[PDB]
């Protein structure tokens, strides 16, 4: 009973979380997951500021209200070569990665590793935070509050 959460650098408090190496998070799970990081789904304004500080990914993820990809450099296989906060318009499907916003993080680029999941609750799952540099932090718990997400 294990969940892997791959996380990024934070940029103005905003970071990306990918669960189990594939698009697998619902919007309700996303809010709960960010809550376990003492975080919230970013607003579009928070995401735009993070973009300006150096944040980009090549993965769709929830923010408040939309599913997006922040892009700095045009790349043909990431958001159809767009730059800026690219907003997903048309999709059949409902599961993506998530973004999260932690207000207590540094104001600009923070590429230190994540070494805690401070607000998870008691539960039976081995949850492992996986950093881009491969360093890991694991703890037994749960974060999902909606049964349909479990
Ligand atoms: C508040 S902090 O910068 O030390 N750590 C954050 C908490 C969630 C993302 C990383």
């Amino acid at each position: 009973n294990q969940i892997d959460l791959n996380v990024t650098c934070r940029y103005a408090g905003v970071f990306h979380v990918e669960k189990n190496g594939r698009y697998s998070i619902s919007r309700t799970e996303a809010a709960d997951l960010c809550q376990a990081f003492n975080s919230t789904l970013p607003t579009m304004d928070q995401m735009k500021l993070a973009l300006s500080k150096g944040f980009e990914t090549c993965r769709y993820g929830f923010i408040e209200g939309n599913v997006v990809i922040p892009r700095i450099h045009p790349n043909a296989i990431c958001a159809a070569n767009h730059t800026g906060v690219y907003i997903l318009v048309t999709s059949n499907t409902s599961h993506y990665d998530t973004y999260c916003f932690n207000a207590s993080a540094p104001p600009e680029e923070d590429c230190t590793s994540v070494t805690d999941l401070p607000n998870s609750f008691d539960g039976p799952v081995t949850i492992t935070i996986v950093n881009r540099d491969g360093t890991r932090y694991s703890k037994k718990g749960e974060y999902r509050t909606h049964q349909e997400d479990i």
